[PDB]
C-alpha cells in the first residue's frame, strides 16, 4: 500500500461498504447496507476510498509503513474521514480538510507483521483514531431511519478496542478511477451550462461548446467508436450497467433534466422552439433526449430516477424532442412503470398528435406502448381501445370496403384539410409501384394502422376485438392478402391481422396433443391413423368451416417456397413467410390440421428449415411445430398400443396372454409411415444439427432438445404409457364426463372475463365451483384417485387463468368464487407431491400480498420436504415483508410455522433465516410484553378474553408468534438458541406464568418455549441452573395436576387445561430429569419438597382412570426417570407412596375391473423388461452421431468443411458453457452425452446390436488407443477449459459432479496430453485460485462433515469426495512432477495444499489419535472402505516417482497421518474382515503400497525412524506371518494374501536397514 492509492474497505461482520453520500444535502459518511446476494458485487464510485501517508515534506507521500500515521480520503467528494463528538462518545464523518489532527488515523494490523514493513495491500486492518485515542467500532443504529428502511448505518467509536472491527481491503482499477474522473469533469461543465442557462444569458459560441459536451458524453455513453454517424442517431449495440450507474450516482441525469426544465422555466419556448433562434436549443435538448435513452437502457434503477422525472417528458411529449420514441423505449423497458406512467390523459394527446402529423410513425409509439416484452398489458390496452374506436378519432382510421364493381377493395382517407379521398387497393398498388410520394405514403399510413389494430386486438381483447372483425371481414382479408399485386410488406400485415383477430377466437381452444387418460371402451379394435383422426374429425371439419380456404394459402404458400431455390434470398419475402409460418403454428396448435396433414407438412417445413433475426425467428417457429407433430405422434403411439393390449385382452377374456406377439407389435411400432421426414430421419437429424451450428440461442436451444429427443423415442414413450390412466367403471366415467362438461363451460366463462366481469354468469360459476366441490370426494384413497383424475384433466390450469382473471376488491361474489378456487386447489394439493409439484411450478402467480392466496401456499406447501429443500431465501424475505407491512394477522406466521417443518424432519438453514430476518426487523414485527406495562396490557387483553378467545385476536396473535419462535427452538439448535435466549428470559416466562390466572393455551406456548429453547439446549445453560425460574415454573406445573384431577374428581374439567397438562408439562418435566446437564443440579436439595410433591402429582396422574393409553405409558416412562432422579436428591418417600412407586417400576418392568388394471400392469412390466437393452442401443447412435456429424451432409459442401473441422463440437462445447445458468438440465444432458462420447464401446446384445446397425446403416451413409484419440480430439476441441470453466462458476451439484466425471473421463489412461492441457489452463489462467479453492473448501467441508459423523457416531459432502479424489489421482497419474510439485504449490497469492487436505480427511475418516490408538475397527465400516482406498491410493499418487517435497509434507504433517497409515497394516480390522475380508487385504496392501512410496529413494533415515516409531518391527513381522498362513484360508478373489504379505515383506526389508532387531527378526531359520 502507498499514499495516493485508491481501494475499499470492507466490513466481515456486517458484510457491508462504508460510503460517504450527501443524504439530506449534508456529507454523511456510513455503512451501506445492501440487499444483493453477493456482497463483493456492492461496489459503487462513491464508496471508493484514498490512502495518504504522514511525512515531514507535505508533497512526499512515500509508502506507508506500518507505525506510519495514515489518513482516508473520498475519490469524489475529496473530503477526508474523521471522527468527531458524537450528539458512543465519536462518530465518524467527513471533513473538507485535513490540517487537523481529526482526519489523522492508524491501521492496527489483525495478523502478524514483519516489523516496520510497508503495509501489503488487501490485508485486514483496524482503524484507530490516535487524535482522542479511541477505536473505531461498527453499530446497527441507522444514520437515515427517516426513510422506511435504511441503508445507511452509524460507525462510532468505543474506548475499548474489538477484535471483531476489522476491515478487509479491496484494489480497485484504475478504468473507475478514470471513469469517475472523466464524469466529475463532465458534471462540472453541465454545472457551468446549468448556471448558464439560469442566468438565462449564453453565446452562440457557449452554447455550440455545450452541444460538444454533449456530443462527447454521446460518444462516452455509447462505448461504440465513432463511425461518422450522428450523435443524435447514435446506435449502441450493448450499454454498460457500470457506467450507467456511474451516471446515476454522479447525477448527470439531474444535470440533463436541469438543462432541459431550465430554458422552458424564458431562455427557451416549446412553441419558440421552431424559430430559428431557438434550433440549437432543440438540437442540445434532442441530445440530451438521446443521451438519457442511451443512459436508461435495461437499468431499472435509472429508469426509477427517470420517472421521478416523468412528468417534464409529459410535457415535453407533442414537440420536436423525440420525447415519443425515448418515453417509448423506457416504457417498452418494464411494464409497471408502464402502468404507473399510463393515463387517459396521455393517451389523449397520442391520439391528438397523430391526428395532427397524419403521418405513419406516430402509430408505432401507441404500437409500442401495447404491448411489452411481447406480452401485451390489459389496462393499456383497454385504454387505447377507448380512444381509438370513439367516432371521434374516425378521420385517422383509413376505411376500407369490398365492392363488386368479382370483388375489389377500396380504401377511403381523409387530409388535414378535411378532402376525403378514395381509391382502389389495387389501383393504390399499381401507382405505388408507379412511384407516387401520395400513395407510397397513404400505404405505409394504412400499413402502420393495420399494425396498430393488430397490436390492439392483441391477447384477445373483446371489447375492441368484435368492432375491428366486423369492418375487416375473414373473406376481404383473406381476398387483401391473396392479391398479388399488393406489396409484401401490407400482405404480411394482413396475415398478421389475420392470426390475430380471426383465427385468435373464442371457438378455438389450445389442444393438449397427449392425452393421458382415456376410457377402455374408447379404444378402437383396429386403429389406423385415419382411425386415429377420426375422433374429432367432425369438430374439425366444424371450425374449418370458417377457415378452410386459409389453410389451402397456407398449405400452398409453403409448398411454393419449398420449391423455390433459395429459401430467404428476399427480406421483403421474409417478412411474409414469418407471418404465414405464425399463421400455421397458431393453426396447428388449435388443431385445424389433423394427423395426417400435420405429417404431410412436416416435410415442407423440414425442407423450408434444409439446406437475420426474422429467419432466425421462422426457423425456431417451424422447429415448434415438429415438436408439437412429433408429441401428437407420441399419443398415436399410446393409443395403438393401447388398442393392441385392448385386442388381446378380448381374445383371451371374452366375458394365458401372448405377450411375446404383443412385444413384437410394439417393437415393430416403434421400428415407416409415422416417419416425420421421406429420406427415414436423415432430413431431420440434418437440419437439427445445422441448426445447432446457427448463432441464435433459442433456435440452437430447441435444435438441441430435438437431437436429444429424438434418439430417446421409446423410454419416452415407455414412460407415457406408464402415466396412461384407464376408465372403466360407471362411476368414474360419469365423474369424467361431468368434470369435462363443467370444465368447458368455466373455460368458456374465463375466456369471456371481459363481458361477464362488472349478472347470471356470477351464478352460474358459483354452481360449479360447489359442483367441483362436490366432485372433488372424500377418502384418502378415493382422494388419490380423484387427484390422479384431475391432474390427467389438467384443470389446474384452468383454475389458475381464473385467479388470475383480474379484479376490484369491491365484488364480493367474485370474491367468494376466488375462496371456492382457493379450495378447489387445496383439494387439488391435499396430501399429492406430484400436485403439489405443478402448483410450485406457477407459484409465481400465487405470490401475492393477500391472506387467502398465503393460506393456499402454506396448503401448497404442506409436506413437501423437497420443496422446504428448494426453498428460496428471496421468497421467504418478500414474506417476512408482508409481515412488516402489514402483519394484520396470524395466517403470515401460520405459513412460516408450516415451513418450518416437513416429514418430522428439521431444516436448520431456514430456521437461520426466519431468526435473523426476525431480528433484523425488530420490534415492528415482534411485540412483546416484557415491560411491566406491555405486560398489563397483555394482562388486560388476557383477562377480556378469560372467557374465550376470538379466532383473530392479537392474543392469539402473540401465542402464534410464540410458538413460532419454539418452532425455530427445535432441532438443539445452538446457533438461534443464543438468540432465542437474547429474544427472551425465564424472568419473564416465570412472571406471566406466576400471574394468578393465565390463559391455558398462552401457558402451553411458554411452557413449549421453555422445552425447545432452554431444555433442548445444544450448549449448558449456566443461568437455568443457577436460577429458580425452573422450580418456580415446578410448583405452578404441579398447582396445574392438582387443579385437573380435582377437576376430573368434580366430574368438571377443561379440556385444554388437561391437554395443557399432558402435552406440554409432562414432556417438558421428563426433558428436565431426564437432561444430562441436569444430573449436576444442587439446588435440588432445598427443593426436596417440591420435587417430592411433583413426583406425588405424576403418582396421582397415573392413578387417574381417565388417563389414555398412550398418556399412561409416556407418563410411565417420565416417571420411571424421575425416580432415577429421586434416588439421590435428599428426598425421602412416604412409605404407602414408595410402594406406589415400587408398583410404578413393576409396571415399568412390565368384466373385471382389477382384473384388466393388473392385466394391463404385467403387460407393461413385460415390455420394459423386453425393451430395456434397445433404449441404449438407441442411445448409442447418439454418440456415434456426435462422433461422425459430416457423414451425414453431402461431402464437399461447407457444413462438411465445418463439421470436419470440429467446429459442431466446439459450437456444442460453447454453447454448453453458455447455457449451463440457461438451461441446466440441457447443460447436464450435454456433459453426460460428452461422458458417454469419452466411454469405452460397450456390446448391447444380439438384438440390440441389431437395431444399431439398421439404426446406423439408415441414419449414416456408410462412408485405449481409440478412447485417447477421443479424449485429445475432445481436449482440442475445448472439453477441459468447458471442465474448468464449469467447476469455477457453477453453484448446481449435478453440474459439479458431472463436470468433474468428465474431466476424470478426459484424464482416464492417464494421458499425458491431458494432463499437460490442465497444466497449462491452471498456470495460465487467473482462475486457477478459484478452481483450487473450490476443489479445497469442498474437501474441508466434507472432512467437518466427517467429524460431526464420528461424533454422532453418507452425506452428499463425502460421497462428492470420491469423485474428486480420482480426478486429483489422475491427474498426478505417470508420475507427472509438475503436477504434483503444482498441487503442493499453486504459486498463487493463496496456497491451498490438497495434499495435506487428502492426508487430513484420512486421518479423520480412520479417527485421528483413537484410530492410532487402533479403533480402525470400529471407525472404517462396509460403507467408506471405497473412500479409504481411494484416498490411500492417491496419496501413493502423490509420493511416487518420487516427489521428495510430497513426501516429507506427508511424512511430517501434525496430523501425524502416518501413524494411521501404519496402524492399517497392524490392526486386524476385526469388524469388517469377518464378512468382508477381501476389502480389508486391499486396505493393506494400499497402505503398504503408500508406505513404500514414501521411502521410494531417499538415502536419508528421517522417513525410516519416523515409520518406524510408530511400526514396531515384531508386530509387522507377526503380521507377515500371519498372512501366510492365512493364505490356506483364502477364497476366490483378485487379491492374494500372500501377495500382500510379500508387500509388506518387502516393505520390512527396506526398513531393516536401519534397524537391527527388524533384520535379526527377518532372518529365517
Ligand atoms: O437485480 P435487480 O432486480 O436490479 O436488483 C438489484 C439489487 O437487488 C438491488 O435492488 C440494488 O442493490 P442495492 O440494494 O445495493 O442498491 C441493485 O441496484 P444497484 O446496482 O444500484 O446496487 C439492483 O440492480
Amino acid at each position: 500500500l502507498k499514499g495516493g492509492d485508491v481501494v475499499r474497505l470492507f466490513h466481515a461482520e456486517q458484510e457491508k461498504f462504508l460510503t460517504c453520500d450527501e443524504y439530506k444535502g449534508k456529507l454523511q459518511v456510513f455503512l451501506r447496507t445492501t440487499l444483493r446476494q453477493s456482497a463483493t458485487s456492492a461496489t459503487s464510485s462513491n464508496a471508493l476510498w484514498e490512502v495518504e501517508v504522514v511525512h515531514h515534506d507535505p508533497c512526499r507521500g512515500g509508502a506507508g509503513h506500518w507505525n506510519g500515521l495514515y489518513r482516508f480520503k473520498h475519490l469524489a467528494t475529496g473530503n477526508y474521514l474523521a471522527a468527531e463528538e458524537n450528539p458512543i462518545k465519536y462518530c465518524l464523518v467527513a471533513v473538507p480538510h485535513g490540517n487537523d489532527i481529526a482526519s489523522l488515523f492508524e491501521l492496527d494490523p489483525t495478523t502478524l507483521q514483519k516489523t516496520d514493513s510497508f503495509v501489503p495491500r488487501n490485508s485486514y486492518v483496524r482503524l484507530r483514531h490516535l487524535c482522542t485515542n479511541t477505536w473505531i467500532q461498527s453499530t446497527n443504529v441507522p444514520i437515515d431511519i427517516e426513510e422506511e428502511r435504511p441503508i445507511r448505518l452509524m460507525l462510532g467509536t468505543c474506548p475499548t478496542k474489538e477484535d471483531k472491527e476489522a476491515f478487509a481491503i479491496v484494489s480497485v482499477p484504475v478504468s473507475e478511477i478514470r471513469d469517475l474522473d472523466f464524469a466529475n469533469d463532465a458534471s462540472s461543465m453541465l454545472a457551468s451550462a446549468v448556471e448558464k442557462l439560469n442566468e438565462g444569458f449564453i453565446s452562440q459560441n457557449d452554447r455550440r461548446f455545450v452541444i460538444q459536451l454533449l456530443e462527447d458524453l454521446v460518444f462516452f455513453v455509447s462505448d461504440v467508436p465513432n463511425n461518422g454517424q450522428n450523435v443524435l442517431d447514435i446506435m449502441v449495440t450493448k450499454p454498460n450497467r457500470e457506467r450507467q450507474k456511474l451516471m446515476r450516482e454522479q447525477n448527470i441525469l439531474k444535470q440533463v433534466f436541469g438543462i432541459l426544465k431550465a430554458p422552458f422555466r424564458p431562455l427557451v419556448r416549446l412553441e419558440e422552439l421552431s424559430d430559428q433562434k431557438n434550433a440549437p436549443y432543440q438540437h442540445m435538448f434532442r441530445l440530451c433526449y438521446r443521451v438519457l435513452r442511451h443512459s436508461q437502457e435495461d437499468y431499472r434503477k435509472n429508469q426509477e430516477h427517470i420517472a421521478k422525472q416523468f412528468g417534464m417528458m409529459q410535457s415535453q411529449i407533442g414537440y420536436d424532442i423525440l420525447a415519443e420514441d425515448t418515453i417509448t423505449a423506457l416504457l417498452h423497458n418494464n411494464r409497471k412503470l408502464l402502468e404507473k406512467h399510463i393515463t387517459k390523459t396521455e393517451v389523449e394527446t397520442f391520439v391528438s398528435l397523430v391526428r395532427k402529423n397524419r403521418e405513419p410513425r406516430f402509430l408505432d409509439y401507441l404500437s409500442d406502448l401495447c404491448v411489452s416484452n411481447h406480452i401485451a398489458i390489459p389496462v393499456t390496452q383497454e385504454l387505447i381501445c377507448k380512444c381509438v374506436l370513439d367516432p371521434k378519432n374516425s378521420d385517422i382510421l383509413i376505411r376500407t370496403e369490398l365492392r363488386p364493381v368479382e370483388e375489389e377493395v377500396w380504401l377511403t382517407w381523409t387530409d388535414k384539410n378535411n378532402e376525403h379521398h378514395e381509391k382502389s387497393v389495387r389501383q393504390l398498388a399499381q401507382e405505388a409501384r408507379a412511384g407516387n410520394a401520395h400513395d407510397e405514403n397513404v400505404l405505409s399510413y394504412y400499413r402502420y394502422q393495420l399494425k396498430l389494430f393488430a397490436r390492439m386486438c392483441l391477447d384477445r381483447q373483446y371489447l375492441a376485438i368484435d368492432e375491428i372483425s366486423q369492418q375487416l371481414g375473414v373473406d376481404l382479408i383473406f381476398l387483401c392478402m391473396a392479391d398479388e399485386m399488393l406489396p409484401f410488406d401490407l400482405r404480411a400485415s394482413f396475415c398478421h391481422l389475420m392470426l390475430h383477430v380471426h383465427v385468435d377466437r373464442d371457438p378455438q381452444e389450445l389442444v393438449t396433443p397427449v392425452k393421458f387418460a382415456r376410457l377402455w371402451t374408447e379404444i378402437p379394435t383396429a386403429i389406423t391413423i385415419k382411425d386415429y383422426d377420426s375422433n374429432l374429425n367432425a369438430s374439425r371439419d366444424d371450425k374449418k368451416n370458417k377457415f378452410a380456404n386459409t389453410m389451402e394459402f397456407v398449405e400452398d404458400y409453403l409448398n411454393n417456397v419449398v420449391s423455390e431455390a433459395v429459401p430467404f434470398a428476399n427480406e421483403e419475402k421474409n417478412k411474409l413467410t414469418f407471418e404465414v409460418v405464425s399463421l400455421a403454428h397458431n393453426l396447428i396448435y388449435f388443431g385445424f390440421y389433423s394427423f395426417s396433414e400435420l405429417l404431410r407438412l412436416t416435410r415442407t417445413l423440414l425442407g423450408i428449415i434444409d439446406c437475420d433475426i426474422v429467419v432466425m425467428e421462422t426457423k425456431l417457429k417451424i422447429l415448434e411445430i415438429l415438436q408439437f407433430i412429433l408429441n401428437v405422434r407420441l399419443d398415436y403411439r399410446i393409443s395403438y398400443l393401447l388398442s393392441v393390449f385392448k385386442k388381446e385382452f378380448v381374445e383371451v377374456f371374452p366375458m394365458n396372454m401372448n405377450l411375446d406377439r404383443i412385444g413384437e407389435q410394439a417393437e415393430a411400432m416403434f421400428g415407416s409411415m409415422l416417419e416425420v421426414d421421406d429420406e427415414g430421419g436423415r432430413m431431420f437429424l440434418r437440419v437439427l444439427i445445422h441448426l445447432t451450428m446457427h448463432d441464435y440461442a433459442p433456435l440452437v436451444s430447441g435444435a438441441l432438445q430435438l437431437l436429444f429427443k429424438h434418439f430417446s423415442q421409446r423410454q419416452e414413450a415407455m414412460h407415457t404409457f406408464k402415466q396412461v390412466q384407464l376408465l372403466i367403471s360407471a362411476q368414474d366415467v360419469e365423474n369424467y364426463k361431468v368434470i369435462k362438461s363443467e370444465l368447458d363451460r368455466l373455460r368458456t366463462m374465463v375466456e369471456k372475463s371481459e363481458l361477464w366481469v362488472d349478472s347470471e354468469n356470477y351464478q352460474i360459476v358459483k354452481g360449479i365451483l360447489e359442483r367441483l366441490n362436490k366432485m372433488c370426494g372424500v377418502g384418502e384413497q378415493m382422494r388419490k384417485k380423484q387427484q390422479r383424475l384431475l391432474k390427467n384433466m389438467d384443470a389446474h390450469k384452468v383454475m389458475l387463468d381464473l385467479l388470475q382473471i383480474p379484479y376490484d376488491k369491491g365484488d364480493a361474489k367474485m370474491m367468494e368464487i376466488l375462496r371456492y378456487t382457493h379450495q378447489f386447489l387445496q383439494k387439488f394439493c391435499a396430501g399429492n407431491p406430484g400436485n403439489q409439484a405443478l402448483l410450485h411450478k406457477h407459484l409465481h402467480l400465487f405470490l401475492t400480498p393477500g391472506l387467502l392466496e398465503a393460506e393456499t401456499m402454506q396448503h401448497i406447501f404442506l409436506n413437501n420436504y423437497q420443496l422446504c429443500s428448494e426453498i428460496s431465501e428471496p421468497v421467504l424475505q418478500h414474506f417476512v415483508h408482508l409481515l412488516a407491512t402489514h402483519g394484520r394477522h396470524v395466517q403470515y406466521l401460520d405459513f412460516l410455522h408450516t415451513v418450518i417443518k416437513a416429514e418430522g424432519k428439521y431444516v436448520k438453514k431456514c430456521q437461520d433465516m426466519i431468526m435473523t430476518e426476525l431480528t433484523n426487523a425488530g420490534d415492528d414485527v415482534v411485540v412483546f410484553y416484557n415491560d411491566k406495562a406491555s405486560l398489563a396490557h397483555l394482562l388486560d387483553m388476557m383477562k377480556a378474553a378469560r372467557d374465550g378467545v376470538e379466532d383473530h385476536s392479537p392474543l392469539m396473535y402473540h401465542i402464534s408468534l410464540v410458538d413460532l419462535l419454539a418452532a425455530c427452538a427445535e432441532g438443539k439448535n445452538v446457533y438461534t438458541e443464543i438468540k432465542c435466549t437474547s429474544l427472551l428470559p425465564l424472568e419473564d416466562v416465570v412472571s406471566v406464568v406466576t400471574h394468578e390466572d393465565c390463559i391455558t393455551e398462552v401457558k402451553m406456548a411458554y411452557v413449549n418455549f421453555v422445552n425447545h429453547c432452554y431444555v433442548d439446549t445444544e450448549v449448558e445453560m449456566k443461568e437455568i441452573y443457577t436460577s429458580n425460574h425452573i422450580w418456580t415454573l415446578f410448583e405452578n406445573f404441579t398447582l396445574d395436576m392438582a387443579r385437573v384431577c380435582s377437576k376430573r374428581e368434580k366430574r368438571v374439567a377443561d379440556p385444554t387445561l388437561e391437554k395443557y397438562v399432558l402435552s406440554v408439562v409432562l414432556d417438558t418435566i421428563n426433558a428436565f430429569f431426564s437432561s444430562p446437564f441436569s444430573e449436576n443440579s444442587t439446588s435440588l436439595q432445598t427443593h426436596q419438597t417440591i420435587v417430592v410433591q411433583l413426583l406425588q402429582s405424576t403418582t396421582r396422574l397415573l392413578e387417574c382412570p381417565w388417563l389414555q393409553q398412550q398418556h399412561k405409558g409416556s407418563v410411565e416412562a417420565c416417571i420411571r426417570t424421575l425416580a432415577m432422579v429421586a434416588k439421590g436428591r435428599a428426598i425421602l418417600l412416604p412409605m404407602d407412596l414408595d410402594a406406589h412407586i415400587s408398583s410404578m417400576l413393576s409396571s415399568g418392568a412390565s368384466w373385471d375391473y382389477k382384473n384388466i388394471i393388473e392385466k394391463l400392469q404385467d403387460i407393461i412390466t413385460a415390455l420394459e423388461e423386453r425393451l430395456k437393452p434397445l433404449v441404449q442401443a438407441e442411445l448409442s447412435v447418439l454418440v456415434d452421431v456426435l462422433h461422425w456429424p459430416e457423414l451425414l451432409f453431402l461431402e464437399g459442401s461447407e457444413a462438411y468443411q465445418r463439421c470436419e473441422s470440429g467446429g459442431f463440437l466446439s459450437k456444442l462445447i460453447q454453447h454448453t458453457k453458455d447455457l449451463m445458468e440457461s438451461e441446466e438440465k440441457l447443460c447436464i444432458k450435454v456433459l453426460r452425452t460428452l461422458q458417454q462420447m469419452l466411454l469405452k464401446k460397450t456390446k448391447y446384445g444380439d438384438r440390440g446390436n441389431q437395431l444399431r446397425k439398421m439404426l446406423l446403416q439408415n441414419y449414416l451413409q456408410n462412408r485405449w488407443s481409440a478412447i485417447a484419440a477421443t479424449q485429445c480430439r475432445l481436449d482440442k476441441e475445448g472439453a477441459t477449459k468447458l471442465v474448468c470453466d464449469l467447476i469455477t462458476s457453477t453453484k448446481n451439484e449435478k453440474i459439479f459432479q458431472e463436470s468433474i466425471g468428465l474431466a476424470i473421463h478426459l484424464l482416464d489412461g492417464g494421458n499425458t496430453e491431458i494432463q499437460k492441457s490442465f497444466h497449462n489452463l491452471m498456470m495460465s489462467d487467473k482462475k486457477s485460485e478459484r478452481f483450487f479453492k473450490v476443489l479445497h473448501d469442498r474437501m474441508k467441508r466434507a472432512q467437518q462433515e466427517t467429524k460431526s459423523t464420528v461424533a454422532v457416531n453418507m452425506g452428499t459432502s463425502v460421497l462428492i469426495m470420491q469423485p474428486i479424489l480420482r480426478f486429483l489421482q489422475l491427474l498426478c497419474e505417470n508420475h507427472n512432477r509438475d503436477l504434483q510439485n503444482f498441487l503442493r504449490c499453486q504459486n498463487n497469492k493463496t496456497n491451498y495444499n490438497l495434499v495435506c487436505e487428502t492426508l487430513q480427511f484420512l486421518d479423520i475418516m480412520c479417527g485421528s489419535t483413537t484410530g492410532g490408538l487402533g479403533l480402525l475397527g470400529l471407525y472404517i465400516n462396509e460403507d467408506n472402505v471405497g473412500l479409504v482406498i481411494q484416498t490411500l491410493e492417491t496419496l501413493t499418487e502423490y509420493c511416487q516417482g518420487p516427489c521428495h517435497e510430497n513426501q516429507t509434507c506427508i511424512v511430517t504433517h501434525e496430523s501425524n497421518g502416518i501413524d494411521i497409515i501404519t496402524a492399517l497394516i497392524l490392526n486386524d480390522i476385526s469388524p469388517l474382515c469377518k464378512y468382508r475380508m477381501d476389502l480389508v487385504l486391499q486396505l493393506k496392501d494400499n497402505a503398504s503400497k503408500l508406505l513404500l512410496a514414501l521411502m521410494e529413494s531417499r538415502h536419508d533415515s528421517e522417513n525410516a525412524e519416523r515409520i518406524l516409531i510408530s511400526l514396531r518391527p515384531q508386530e509387522l513381522v507377526d503380521v507377515i506371518k500371519k498372512a501366510y498362513l492365512q493364505e490356506e484360508e483364502r477364497e476366490n478373489s483378485e487379491v492374494s494374501p500372500r501377495e500382500v504379505g510379500h508387500n509388506i515383506y518387502i516393505l520390512a526389508l527396506q526398513l531393516s536397514r536401519h534397524n537391527k532387531q527388524l533384520q535379526h527378526l527377518l532372518k529365517p531359520v
